[PDB]
């Protein structure tokens, strides 16, 4: 098995979301990753490629075989990432202090929203609520109309699986000293607070405000946002530094004497007006070609459809092909133990044959 | 220094943006991260709360005892995180191959947005530029509209920093059994087509268009967005399980019989004028209220001023107070070796004292 985390072995009890991707990325990097999902659901070979690197077992956790034979599996391993509700695998019997009597070298790994305690913990819940909860999804969107949510970008994954995967990863280097295991508590609610740690920073020195669509980074600087063009189709325009809006500026044919100053936000109006016109008076093709090897921060906005379409995607292999769809290569890249192309998700497997194979 | 990555030593080439941001979640963890700045940037005590866990140094890595200084820590160290442009540390005299001389066991740490190689390496960019390429930035925000940034928490931060962290990490542990380091290649363009892996899943089995404002979780579902209430202020619905949205419609009054189905997408516009009109006829603490120890999943839209104030958060201490005001506690968190509060920007040091220190 290819990549920097071989020979690493992984217990994920199924579940959906941050839990898989962590998983998933693991596998992605080599990992050995064991999933245990219950028998009332799994109904032939997956279709989900969140799912790819991975072994399947069925088993009834319900039942004492289960217990008992998920219980072998944990012993064997390194990782187990479960994401249910506080005290559910506790009730299992597959909680911690259990884990702890079969493998003091685990990795107990827990994704939630919410945490392990306080008054939310019980609460049904996702990307969208972690996130309406600090602050972050109140600033997302322009400035006229309610908040958009940015897909399950940053609370499930972004603020999620990444920080389980963090956690997991330093608490693995942890073990190197120590020779035990430890528990990880990853919570998304923290995790995307973390995440958007720089607008945290700039809110305390009077550079950003609680004004959805009013700050340099959310849409309301004219030199940080998108355009529309001619075709109906968008750019992206972030020439934050001076150097490259003047370089932005030449190449639309505006002349800074003509226009108020970029950062002259009483007249972001006038700016905006100005570059607005501009940019809608050719279509997105052309402003591409125009801007392309420039430092001008200009760059087509594309459609998931036409990803596959573009030089710099398809010459870093950023995609691959697999079952009538693009999917991400692993990320990141490693100069030694490289990781391989993903292998799809494999029709399941009998428990007793990994504990055998695990040996 | 408490956390999993006690001593772990960490050299930062100062840049902006994500490399930083890795940085500090080095330092977060227990880690001991050294910042080289350049001497013409450091006036006072650097203001950004970013710069925390984190001794600072000058050095023009230009001259010739510039760079002989920096060489020397980094054969002390256990990761380079470096964040410009392609070919410039190799120019400095700080490339990859010059550091493995000193260090064959450094983790050399590269975060760009477009890669190591390729037609756009040498461009300039930010985080709305690298989300521009992978489909991502077309994916968000309302239909009638143009795309809007989603801050730069995908690019530069989801995408970005946590998969340099991933990769750093990951590499620890694979020189664990192999006694070398090696190189990651952090893209931003690459992380972050990881991060919305699901997408890519779901576009591949018929489950996502390329329609912005069309899909389950992009705000187009009645059940997973916000909605304005009557004090003008907002909540966040994200009802997918449909034992989760009839809790909701008990909730707010709505007779399921009444509605059309949750999942008939050509009748949503009508879903939502219902689901409008009961959310705008109470305020938002009200529905905050009724909705508290509800599978609901619906939840008050707090901005970054109101986070404080939120029990849950106050609770697991989610943030700490400092300086102008809150910012985020490390995450995730850790059962065994857990990581401490922040120490804020460390004033510059001089190199020499830190050359003592690491022996
Ligand atoms: C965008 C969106 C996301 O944001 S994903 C993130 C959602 N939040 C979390 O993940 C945080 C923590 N977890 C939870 O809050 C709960 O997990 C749920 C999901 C709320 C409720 O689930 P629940 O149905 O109440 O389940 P519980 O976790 O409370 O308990 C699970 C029950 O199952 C039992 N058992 C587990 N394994 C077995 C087994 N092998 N055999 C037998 N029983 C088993 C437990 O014992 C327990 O039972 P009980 O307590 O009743 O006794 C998102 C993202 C992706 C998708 C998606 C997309 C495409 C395809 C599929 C999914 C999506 F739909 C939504
Ligand atoms: C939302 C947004 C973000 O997305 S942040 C992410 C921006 N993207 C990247 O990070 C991708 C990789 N990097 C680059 O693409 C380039 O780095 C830039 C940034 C385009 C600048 O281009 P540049 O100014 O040409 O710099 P280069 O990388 O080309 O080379 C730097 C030169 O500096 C020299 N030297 C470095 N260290 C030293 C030293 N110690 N002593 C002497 N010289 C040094 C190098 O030698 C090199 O020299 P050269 O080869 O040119 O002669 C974002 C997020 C946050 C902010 C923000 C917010 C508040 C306050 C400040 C910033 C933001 F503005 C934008």
């Amino acid at each position: 098995m290819a990549g920097p985390l071989s020979g690493l072995r992984v217990v994920e009890l199924a579940g959906i979301g941050p839990g898989p991707h962590a998983a998933m990325i693991l596998g992605d990097l080599g990992a050995d990753v064991v999933r245990i999902d219950r028998p009332s659901s799994v109904d032939g070979i997956s279709r989900d490629a969140m799912l790819r690197n991975r072994r399947i077992v069925t088993a009834d956790l319900k039942s004492d075989q289960g217990l008992e034979l998920a219980l072998k599996l944990i012993a064997k391993a390194d990782v187990l990432i479960e994401g249910y509700r506080p005290g559910v695998t506790e009730r299992l019997g597959l909680g911690p202090e259990e884990c702890a009597k079969v493998n003091d070298r685990l990795i107990y790994a827990r994704m939630t929203g919410w945490g392990q305690t306080g008054p939310r913990s019980q609460q049904a819940g996702h990307d969208i609520n972690y996130i309406s909860l600090n602050g972050i999804l109140h600033a997302i969107g322009r400035g006229d109309e309610r908040p958009v949510p940015p897909l399950n970008l940053v609370g499930d994954f972004g603020g999620g699986s990444m920080f389980l995967l963090v956690g997991i990863l330093a608490a693995l280097w942890e073990r190197q000293s120590s020779g035990k295991g430890q528990v990880v508590d990853a919570a998304m609610v923290d995790g995307s607070s973390v995440l958007i740690q720089m607008m945290w920073a700039m809110r305390a020195t009077g550079m950003w405000t609680d004004t959805r669509g009013a700050n340099m980074l959310d849409g309301g600087a004219p030199y940080y946002d998108t355009y529309e063009c001619a075709d109906g189709r968008y750019v992206a325009v972030g020439a934050i530094e001076p150097q490259f809006y003047a370089a932005m500026l030449a190449g639309l044919g505006l002349d800074a004497a003509e226009l108020p100053p970029q950062n002259d936000r009483a007249r972001w109006p006038e700016l905006r007006a100005l570059l607005t016109e501009a940019f809608a008076s050719h279509d997105r093709d052309h402003w591409g070609a125009v801007f392309a090897n420039s430092d001008a921060c200009v760059t087509p906005v594309l459609a998931f459809g036409e990803v596959h379409n573009e030089p710099h995607i398809i010459e870093r292999n950023t995609f691959y092909e697999a079952n009538g769809g693009w999917q991400p290569m692993p990320a990141p890249r490693f100069s030694r133990t490289a990781s391989s192309q993903p292998r799809p998700p494999a029709a399941t497997i009998d428990i007793e044959a990994v504990l055998t194979d695990w040996d």
